[PDB]
C-alpha cells in the first residue's frame, strides 16, 4: 500500500520539490531521474537523510524502469533558450524523450508537469502519452492563485484559510484574477470593503493582482531563479493526489468544452483526487473575465498550434 | 519560557474529551485539570497523563484556581444539565450560580487569558462569565454554533463528494433549537449552492437540503438517544476553537460573543462568525442576511433573552 | 492503498483507542463493532466529527462483514467477574464466539488483543484463530514499559527517548523490570548514576517499578476505571504495524523456545511491522530476571491449562 | 505573544536549505534572513515565503542585524570555504574574522538567545564564537557530529533491518577527518552491537563495521565529488538541533560544546553526547570509552587545538 513518486529532473526544482515532500512525509518513495547519472546519484545521497531525523521517505536515483510502480511522475527537467519560442522548441523536444521513456516502463499512474511553459508542456503530455485527459496534469495557476490569497490575506489581515479567490488562464502574462469571484469569508470582495476596508480602492486590488503576475519576475532579478515557490505548490498538489483529496485546485487541465473551450490546456479550478482531475470546474465569470480567458486560450493556441498536429 | 497552558474545568466526559483531543492533537505544552471530586479528579489525570512516552509532550496535571495565575486559556465545562422537574430558566439560575463560583475563583488566582465556555446553555453561560469576570468581550468566547458549522458543512461535502474545505456554510444564532442555516450565504468553492447544483447535483432537492439542515440540528438528540451521551463532536469543537487562539490564526469560527449593535442585536451572546486569534475574538463579522434569515436570527436573540431576563 | 481498523467493542477502552487514532491520524477507515447494534451506531456518530475539524479518518458502525478487507481487528471487548478465574472463563467465551465471527467474514490481517487478562486472551486468539503467531499481538506490557520509561525520565531530568529500559512477563502481578539492561543514553543505569544521580539508591528504583506494577490499581481505586492510558499504547502498537516501522515495543507473543519458554505468550521485546511481529527479541538476562521470567510464564500456564488442550 | 525567532546569517546553500526544512517542518514562528547581498537575499526570502497558502505558517522576511534583538536562535551559516592557495590555519584566521565581526553585529543589537554554529570548521568557530559573544557555553552550540551521528544509526539501521530509532551509536570528536564511532557504547535495543550481531547477523563481520563507519566519515566528500555541492544532509541536522532547543527536549544530541574537563579535555569544542533543552547545552555527557577510543577523543582534541592555537 506504499506510494512511490518519480521525480524527473534534478535541478533546483526538482531537487526542492524533492526536500519539500520529504519534510512534509507525503509519499513513502521518492525516486530521481535525469541525465547525468552520477550527479542524480550525487543529489539523491545528499537527500536521502530523512530516516534518522524522522521523515521516513525512502530516496534513490533510480532508471525509467522504476516509474512501472510510480503512483505519480512529476516532470521537471528542461532546456537551459534565448527566445521564448526557442524555448519552447527544446522543452517539446526533451518532453517527447521523457514522455517516451516512462510509457516505456509500464507507467500507468499520473503526470504533474512543472516545466515552463507548463500548460503547452501539459498538452505535449497529454498528446505524447497517450493518456486520459484525468491523469496528465499541469501545475498551472496553482502558485498563482497562492499568492493571490496570500496578498489578500495581509491586506484584510485574516487567515489566507478565509480567502477565496482564483487566478485562471495561462501559467504567464495572460493570466487572470476572477474578482466577480473572489470572496472573503462567504461575502463577495466588494461588499467586505464596503465594511470592513472602507478607505481600500480598486487601485489596490489591480496592484495586487499586478504583484502576483509578476512575482516570479521580481524573485529572478534579485537572486536569478525561482524554485522554492513552485515546490511548494507541486507538493500541494501532490497531496491531494496521493490522499485523495478531492479538492479545488487551479491547475491546468484540458478543456474540452468548458467555458466553452477546446483543445487546450489551461488553468481552471479543478477538483482533484487519487483519479486526477475529476472535473474542470465551470465558474460564472463576467463578461470581460470570459473575454480575458479566451485571449488566454487563443494565446497557448498561437504556441501550440506550431508544434502539434 | 514561552509555554502554553490552558486549564480544563469540569473532568466529566467533555471535560476528559477534550483533555485526550488536545494530547493527541498537540495544542498546548500544559493542560491543568480542576473539578470538584479532588481524588477523582487525581484520577482522571493520572489515566490522562501517559501521553509522553508515546511522544505527545503535554504535561497533565491535577491542579486547583492558583494554576489558573498563569494560564493562557480557561476552558469550563461545568455545570449541572436540566432534569425532569425544573425549567431552562431553572437550569439557567443553577448554572449562572455556579459559574459566579467558579469565575471568582479563576480571577481571585490572578488569570489574565481567554475563557472558553462549554456548558450548556453555551450563549447563556458566555454572557454571565463575560459579566462575572469583567473581562473585555474579546476574551470571553462561547463555544456557540463551531460544532453545528463543521456538522452542516461536513453533511455538505459528502452531499457533494468534495473536500470539506470546499464547503463554506455557516449556521447561526442559539446553539440549540432556534439555530439557522445561511442558505443565502451557503457556496461550494466559491458559487452560491444554488448555482453549483444547478450545474453539478442533478437529481439534488431543496428537501435534501432542508433535510441536511435538521440532521444538524437534531444531531445531539440522536447520538443522545442511542448511546446516552454525547462528548467527542464537542470536545473536537473546543479543540479548534483553541487552536485558533494559541496559534494566533485570525480565522473566521462562528463562534457566541458579544452583540453590541452588530445585525442589530444588542445585550446577547450568540452565534456568528467571528475572527478569532491570540487577541481572542477580534471581530464578530456581519454578513448579509436575506429577510428570512434575519428574522430567525431576531427570534433566536429573543428565545435567549427571555431565559436571560429574569435573571440578568 | 487505504487501511482499515475494526474495533470490536465500543466500551470506554476501545471508544478511548477510537478517539486517539482519530485524533493521531493513523489510518483511513475505522470500522466498530458490538452487541448492541443501535448504541454502536450512536458510538459511532459521535467519533464521527473528526473530517470538518481536518482529521479525515472515516468512521462507521458496522457488522463482521466489513472484517474482510480489515488489516487490523483490535478487540477491546469483555465480560462486566468477581473473581479473577471466572472472568478469564467469561471472556474466553466470549472471544471464542468474537474470534469465529472475524474469521468467517474472511479476514486476514492482524489482530490486536487489548482485553485483559492480555496474554491469555491473545494465546486463545491464536489458538481460535488458527493464525500464524505474527499475526496475533497482545498489548502485552506495552504501557507497563512506557510508564517504566516515562518515571525514570522524570527522575533522571532526561528526554524519555533517551531512557531504554523493559518491563517482561505477564501484564500484571508477575511483570518484571529489566534493571540489567537497563540504559540511561547507551550507559547501564548503575553507571549513569554513579555519575549524575549519586545521592539516588535501589530503594528509589525499587519504588519507580512499584508504582509501575501497580499504577492501574491507583488509577482505578480513583475513578472507576483506566482507558485513556491504553488506548495511547494501542495506538503505537497500531502505528508500528500501519507504518511498518520494524520497532521494537514489548508486546505480548507466542514462545517458541524464545527465553527457554514454549507455548506460553508472554510479553517481551519484539520486532513489529506490517508482517505483524517479525521476531521476539532475546535480550541477555541475570539469574534473577530469567527466574522472575520463568515464574510468570508459569503462572500463565497455571491461568491457560485449565482452559485450553 | 510567545512567539519563536530563529534568525538565520547566511543564505547560501546551508542556510537557504535551512530555512526551506523549517518552514516544511514547521519549527518556528518567525525566520529572519540576512546576508551580505542585500538584493539577493530580498529575492531569497521571496521565494522562500510561499508556505502561508500552502498551510506552513511561518513568517519568512529579509533582515538586518536589529531583527536579532528578539531572536531565540540565531544559527550562523556564513563564512569562507578553504581554497587550493591557502591553508586550514589560513581558512581559521579568515572565518575567525568574519566570526568577529557577524558575532559583534548580533551582540549588538542586544540578542540574548542561543547561536548555532554551522561553518566549517564548526568546533573552532563555536569556540571562537563563545570566546567573541561573551555567553555563557550553555548557549554556543556547534552543530558538531550530529549528522555523523544520523548518517551511523542510519546506516546500521540499514544493516540490522530495524526501526533506526532502536540503534544507539555515536560519533564523536570534530566533525571531521579525526571523528571516531563509539563502537564500545553501539547498541542495537539494550545489547552491545557484538551480542546484538551474535544473535541476528550471523553473516556480520567487523568490516562491515568499519566500512559503515568510513561511510560516515566521508560522506561529504562522496556527495560533493557527485553533486558538486552538499547542503541537504546539514540542513536537517540543524532543524532537528533547533527544534530541540525550541521545544525543551533534554535530549541527547552529539553537538560540539566546551569541554571544561569532561574526558579529562579543557580550552576546546568538541563533539560529544549532550543534553540540549531550552537553556541550551545543559550538560555534556561522559560516557566510559575504551583506551583506544579515548586516544582517538585526545588525538582529535590535540588536532583542533592545533588549528586554533596560532589564532586563540
Amino acid at each position: 500500500k506504499t506510494s512511490r513518486v518519480v521525480i524527473i529532473g534534478t535541478g533546483a526544482v526538482g531537487s526542492s520539490y524533492a526536500f519539500s515532500m520529504i519534510n512534509q512525509n507525503v509519499t513513502d518513495e521518492m525516486v530521481l531521474i535525469d541525465l547525468d547519472k552520477r550527479k542524480t546519484e550525487g543529489d539523491a545521497m545528499d537527500l536521502n537523510h530523512g530516516i534518522p531525523f524522522g521523515a521516513p521517505t525512502k530516496v534513490w536515483a533510480g532508471d525509467y524502469g522504476d516509474c512501472k510502480s510510480a503512483d505519480i511522475v512529476v516532470i521537471t527537467a528542461g532546456a537551459a533558450g534565448e527566445t521564448r519560442l526557442d524555448l519552447v522548441e527544446k522543452n517539446a523536444n526533451i518532453f517527447k524523450g521523457i514522455v517516451d521513456q516512462v510509457m516505456g516502463s509500464g507507467f500507468n499512474g499520473i503526470f504533474i508537469i512543472a516545466t515552463n511553459p507548463v500548460d503547452v508542456l501539459a498538452y505535449a503530455t497529454w498528446k505524447f502519452s497517450g493518456l486520459p485527459k484525468e491523469r496528465v496534469i499541469g501545475s498551472g495557476t496553482i502558485l498563482d492563485t497562492a499568492r493571490f490569497r496570500f496578498l489578500l490575506s495581509e491586506y484584510f489581515d485574516i487567515d489566507v484559510r478565509n480567502i477565496h479567490g482564483y487566478i485562471m488562464g495561462e501559467h504567464g502574462d495572460t493570466e487572470l484574477p476572477v474578482w466577480s469571484q473572489t470572496r472573503i469569508g462567504s461575502e463577495p470582495i466588494s461588499r467586505y470593503m464596503d465594511k470592513y476596508k472602507p478607505d481600500g480602492s480598486n487601485k489596490d486590488l489591480d496592484e495586487i493582482f499586478v504583484n502576483v503576475r509578476d512575482a516570479a519576475y521580481h524573485i529572478i532579478e534579485r537572486k536569478g531563479a525561482t524554485h522554492y515557490a513552485i515546490a511548494m505548490g507541486l507538493a500541494r498538489l501532490t497531496k491531494a493526489i496521493l490522499r485523495n483529496e478531492q479538492s479545488i485546485l487551479t491547475v491546468s487541465t484540458l478543456m474540452e468544452g468548458e467555458y466553452d473551450l477546446d483543445d487546450v490546456y489551461i488553468g481552471v479550478p479543478a477538483i482533484v483526487s487519487q483519479k486526477g482531475v475529476e472535473r474542470a470546474i465551470e465558474i460564472d465569470l463576467n463578461d470581460e473575465e470570459m473575454k480575458k480567458l479566451h485571449h488566454s486560450s487563443n494565446t497557448l493556441k498561437d504556441v501550440m498550434k506550431p508544434i502539434f498536429d
